[PDB]
């Protein structure tokens, strides 16, 4: 589709099988989910943003349904404030900025 | 243009007379520049990221040029660790998201 920015990029998201709400976000690298449990190995990571750095969980080869379409990557996962869907999935969904 | 999101979306700014790098950021309600001097008076304004809030002034009604559009409006000015383009201006410049 084509989404206006008038209000928050906010999409539907299903990931470990759990249905959420995430914000489409091109400023950010990575993905980074509230804290929540996935299955596999994972190891910590160190993020920073406004504010300063937080610690995450740093998940391999996760699949997400953004929006309706399927994608696969790293998820980050943390005390994250907003559910952020960033540039490493972005991209395997074709989303694009338009001006 | 069209910009995939394979990299930053990094664009030229031109703001107080000067060349700057900004991200062009979908999950930012507001811009937010690192510190810099602003003609005006300004207001506070606390700003929550994914590693807490930061204190910045806000400045109103400022010239900004985009990418080559021109932009005027509200620029935050404080600590951030990026230069970020954020709704308020991104709807300046016509942008929307794609996929
Ligand atoms: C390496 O992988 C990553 C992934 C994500 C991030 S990030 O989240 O720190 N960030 C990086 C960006 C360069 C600032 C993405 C933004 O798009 C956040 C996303 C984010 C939204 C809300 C809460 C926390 C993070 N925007 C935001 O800080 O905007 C505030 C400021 C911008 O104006 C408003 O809009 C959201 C808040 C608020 C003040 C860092 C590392
Ligand atoms: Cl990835
Ligand atoms: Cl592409
Ligand atoms: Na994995």
């Amino acid at each position: 589709p084509q989404i206006t920015l008038w209000k928050r990029p906010l999409v539907t998201i299903k990931i470990g099988g759990q249905l959420k709400e995430a914000l489409l976000d091109t400023g950010a690298d990575d993905t980074v989910i509230e804290e929540m449990s996935l299955p596999g190995r994972w190891k910590p990571k160190m993020i920073g943003g406004i504010g300063g750095f937080i610690k995450v969980r740093q998940y391999d080869q996760i699949i997400i349904e953004i929006a309706g379409h399927k994608a696969i990557g790293t998820v980050l996962v943390g005390p994250t404030p907003v559910n952020i869907i960033g540039r490493n999935l972005l991209t395997q969904i074709g989303a694009t900025l338009n001006f």
